């Protein structure tokens, strides 16, 4: 039913919007308080995501040191590592390129570094840190506001591998962690339960300001842009990684399961399609049983490549149309947030809307402007789980290449 809600929003959105801009002229502060239902939808979303990353990464890192315990379980993680890494990396060379929504260098990278072990945990929650030159130069900093994710995720995940390691005494901080983020993935659903009203308005409020139609071609470009991003990182990337460890032909592997990328068009759901995804590891493709029932599960939830070239073009995406030029030390900060998103948002499909939410709030660009990603999101709703699944195909083969001798 999200689905047909979000549509449904986004089609009575633009009805509204143009009717009212239309058919009645609004004052500029008529037209802030049109738009405070879907105001009140975006201090929901950043309520929840301080619970919500703290929670997800002590969790998701926890359960990460559990469920590897071997040579071979490494070698998974560290595949899936470095394509969502890859993915993120592919999205943002396309937007600076492409630039769908348009029209120091040294300081910045430090500025990464200092926020990554902010000084205070708690102002961590609502203050980063900022470095300036000035005056034959010295460098002077402050705390400006915007919530720290880099600091939180950073700090999340050394305590969650901490507190995994610490046995039967870390058991209660991890029962702790369990039930909160559990807790705040079900205020999350309440929150969606209202996001179709909030974005009712939202839609309809971008609609009644601007005057001109050309931010249609803009959203037109960034729906390419992801586009063009997944479809290379599934036919240029991902089949060449393939290749490079298992000497074996890729589009023969990939081929194979056009059942299973077929079934992640229909339910949308990469965990939904683990029974079509053994099958095909199993019966067309030739992978030992043992390595695709770690290796597939744990894809399931941790590999979204799809989602995380999505979010990085997104973010970008947002800064031009608000043609705030994207800081190179902002433009890195954007790759960890969506890498760490695939546990740093509990990779929920509820969670979808959340991490745009901390990617934004990560490098401080307007949340309010993930409307226009939230209106096309559906059309590429699919085609992001068709790369989520198909980097868990490639997984199984170079994994089980790599381990064949633990096997
Ligand atoms: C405005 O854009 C700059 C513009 C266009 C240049 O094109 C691209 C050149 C490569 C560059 C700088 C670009 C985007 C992502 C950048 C990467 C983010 C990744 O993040 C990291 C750090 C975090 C780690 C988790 C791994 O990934 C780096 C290794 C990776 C990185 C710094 C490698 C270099 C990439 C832009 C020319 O500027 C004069
Ligand atoms: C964010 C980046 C820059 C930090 C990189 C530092 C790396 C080397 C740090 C970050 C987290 C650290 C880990 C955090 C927790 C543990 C559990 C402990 O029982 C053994 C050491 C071990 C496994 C640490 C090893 C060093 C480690 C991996
Ligand atoms: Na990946
Ligand atoms: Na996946």
């Amino acid at each position: 039913w999200v689905l047909l809600s979000t549509v449904a929003a986004v089609v009575l959105g633009i009805t509204t919007g143009v009717l009212v801009r239309e058919h009645s002229n609004l004052s500029t502060l008529e037209k802030f308080y049109f738009a405070f239902p879907g105001e009140i939808l975006m201090r929901m979303l950043k309520l929840i995501i301080l619970p919500l990353i703290i929670s997800s990464m002590i969790t998701g890192v926890a359960a990460l040191d559990s469920n590897v315990s071997g040579k071979i379980g490494l070698r998974a993680v560290v595949y899936y590592f470095c394509t969502t890494l890859i993915a993120v990396i592919l999205g943002i060379v396309l937007v600076v390129s492409i630039k769908p929504g348009v029209t120091s260098t040294v300081d910045a990278m430090l500025d990464l570094i200092r926020n990554m072990f902010p000084e205070n945990l708690v102002q961590a929650c609502f203050q980063q840190y900022k470095t300036k030159r000035e005056e034959e130069y010295k460098i002077v900093g402050m705390y400006s506001d915007g919530i720290n994710v880099l600091g939180l995720i950073v700090f999340c995940l050394v305590f969650g591998l901490v507190i995994g390691k610490m046995g039967e005494k870390g058991q209660i901080l991890v029962d702790f962690f369990n039930a909160l983020s559990d807790a705040t993935m079900k205020i999350v659903q309440i929150i969606m339960c209202y996001m179709p009203l909030g974005i009712l308005f939202l839609i309809a409020g971008k609609i009644i300001e601007v005057e001109d139609w050309e931010i249609f071609r803009k959203l037109g470009l960034y729906m390419a842009t992801v586009l063009t991003g997944l479809a290379i990182h599934s036919i240029v990337i991902l089949p060449l990684i393939y290749f490079i460890v298992v000497r074996k032909n890729p589009f023969r592997f990939a081929m194979g399961m056009a059942q299973a990328l077929l079934t992640a068009l229909m339910i949308s759901s990469s965990s939904a399609t683990l029974p079509v995804t053994f099958r095909c590891a199993e019966e067309n493709n030739q992978v030992d049983k043992r390595i695709t029932r770690f290796v597939l599960p744990v894809g399931a939830t941790i590999n979204m490549d799809g989602t995380a070239l999505y979010e990085a073009v997104a973010a970008v995406f947002i800064a031009q149309l608000n043609d705030l030029d994207l800081g190179i030390g902002q433009i890195i900060t954007i790759s960890i947030t969506a890498t760490s998103a695939s546990i740093g948002a509990a990779g929920v499909p509820q969670a979808g809307l959340v991490t745009m939410v901390i990617v934004l709030s990560a490098v401080g660009l307007p949340a309010e402007d993930v409307t226009l990603i939230i209106a096309v999101d559906w059309l590429l709703d699919r085609f992001r789980t068709m790369v989520n699944v198909l980097g868990d195909a490639f997984g199984t083969g170079i994994v089980e290449k790599l381990s064949k001798k633990e096997l």
